[PDB]
């Protein structure tokens, strides 16, 4: 019973996050086996943080340029490398604390866990999703470069965001854990801007499905669609458009609830067209998108 | 917004989950030190659940029919007493991952992190606040009592919660870690209604200081209250009245913004007798009332 906005148990990761200094500079680190993980960023001075040429500026660099903090015991860098927007710090010593796990990349509307760190030391836990522009809307202040997105499946932690930069609307923007940028950015200090964002429309649908096993039903109707008919409304208000695929995986949820996909698809034609006047669902006064199907199922199933 | 429910880092709770069996009852406990709590509500079948004389159901118990288990390792329980709805067990060994903890009883208005348990295994972590009736609108599955709510400051865990049952409304009623529950509930597999809610009015206050701190002040107005109008009005349009120690939490946030106390309660007087007459605060028409002032300064400030 219930439903709120709910994240993995972050300390299989606390135990990873390490503090990394270059000069003045310094963010976090994940420390896992005898490496350490972090943005490239931290080699920019403040001069650097503009413009920067980052394979000039690490080919200056030594080992003992870079360091490395975890708790209160110092860690010896005897190696470096970079690969795309990722600093990779060999290290003399193995993680004792180092967990089961994977890098992944994730896909636009997937949901993770973000571990908001300051100076290597775990702040706040809390879920966000992969946004369709690449984006994320977390909660991060100065210093929270290097914080790291991940799920947890039976004991393994996938890892699929490090956290770089904020843009001007205040949202977010990193790279997966081979240094790709998720979203058209790149790790300079630029005011840049993200594409069109769009609503992932088979989030909404769990999400009213969420409301309907929490006893909500005002929004429900008799009216049909077809799931042609539903997307081309969709896409007129920026919606994500519904594939089989996501059909078929409200399935459950469908299934559970008497509910066909396609009559909650009806009833959110009606709420994109006429709005909420006033109401709320599940306590929101939006439509929320950010719990996928698994999310849904994982809290409600029973 | 900006603003999010976040959670603490939930490591060092994780490490001390266990599970305790009582013939086929089973739930979560919490082991810190050589001591593991728990509901008492284990140590009934299913046909003691309804009405339960625990005295009775106690006495007829003895250590060896306790089975604790951190994983599937077995911890032997060596003593057992009852503390009010809380069973107190005596474990052979002392938690290695024991932190520096305290139990503390919260107010209504309150926020804490749940980490949501089943089988002594964490399944998740999210914030809740604790409701003027006395409940907290968690997510909640069967499998969940024993769960535990808590604040972190600096290193010291601060228990506030143990989850022990579901209301008729689907909200979650439980108890401090003396086992005294929140509001007038007791530990009988009985429909106990809670009392109709209102709202924390401290903490729609610290909401409106946020939206100050971000430049959104559109509703401030020229006057000012005296506390004792102020309550008498917010009663009348289901308010909670205010403490002096709420006057006194919502210290920081008067003096970062330089709006006195009085003055914001002033202006949250209008928007309640006028409304928002069609117009947003933090982009939001509905007044949030589960961020704390701490919660406020810990999102806006660090
Ligand atoms: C408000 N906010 C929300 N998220 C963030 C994350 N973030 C950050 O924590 N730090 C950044 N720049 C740095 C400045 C430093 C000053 N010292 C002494 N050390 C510093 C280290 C860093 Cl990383 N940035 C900006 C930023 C970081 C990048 F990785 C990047 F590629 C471009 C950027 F403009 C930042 O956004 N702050
Ligand atoms: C849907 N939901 C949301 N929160 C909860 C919490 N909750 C719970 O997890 N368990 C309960 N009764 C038990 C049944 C058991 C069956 N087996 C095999 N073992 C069991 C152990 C328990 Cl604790 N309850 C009900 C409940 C638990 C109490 F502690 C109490 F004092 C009164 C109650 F009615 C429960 O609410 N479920
Ligand atoms: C945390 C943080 N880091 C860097 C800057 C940027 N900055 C400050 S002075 C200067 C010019 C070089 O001295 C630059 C790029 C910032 N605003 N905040």
């Amino acid at each position: 019973s219930g439903f709120r906005k709910m994240a993995f148990p972050s300390g299989k990761v606390e135990g990873c996050m390490v503090q990394v200094t270059c000069g003045t500079t310094t963010l976090n680190g994940l420390w896992l086996d005898d490496v350490v993980y972090c943005p490239r960023h931290v080699i920019c001075t403040s001069e650097d943080m503009f413009n920067p040429n980052y394979e000039d500026l690490l080919i200056r660099k030594s080992n003992h340029n870079f360091l490395v903090q975890a708790g209160n015991v110092q860690l010896r860098v005897i190696g470096h490398s970079m690969q795309n927007c990722v600093l990779k710090l060999k290290v003399d010593t193995a993680n004792p604390k180092t967990p089961k796990y994977k890098f992944v990349r994730i896909q636009p509307g997937q949901t993770f866990s973000v571990l908001a760190c300051y100076n290597g030391s775990p702040s706040g836990v809390y879920q966000c999703a992969m946004r369709p522009n690449f984006t994320i809307k977390g909660s991060f202040l100065n210093g929270s470069c290097g914080s790291v997105g991940f799920n947890i499946d039976y004991d393994c932690v996938s890892f699929c965001y490090m956290h770089h930069m904020v843009l001007p609307t205040g949202v977010h923007a990193g790279t997966d854990l081979e240094g790709n940028f998720y979203g058209p950015f790149v790790d300079r200090q630029t005011a840049q801007a993200a594409g069109t964002d769009t609503t992932i429309t088979v989030n909404v649908l769990a999400w009213l499905y969420a409301a309907v096993i929490n006893g909500d039903r005002w929004f429900l109707n008799r009216f049909t669609t077809t799931l042609n008919d539903f997307n081309l409304v969709a896409m007129k208000y920026n919606y994500e458009p519904l594939t089989q695929d996501h059909v078929d995986i409200l399935g459950p949820l469908s299934a559970q609830t008497g509910i066909a996909v396609l009559d909650m698809c009806a009833s959110l034609k009606e709420l994109l067209q006429n709005g909420m006047n006033g109401r709320t669902i599940l306590g929101s006064a939006l439509l929320e998108d950010e719990f996928t199907p698994f999310d849904v199922v994982r809290q409600c199933s029973g």
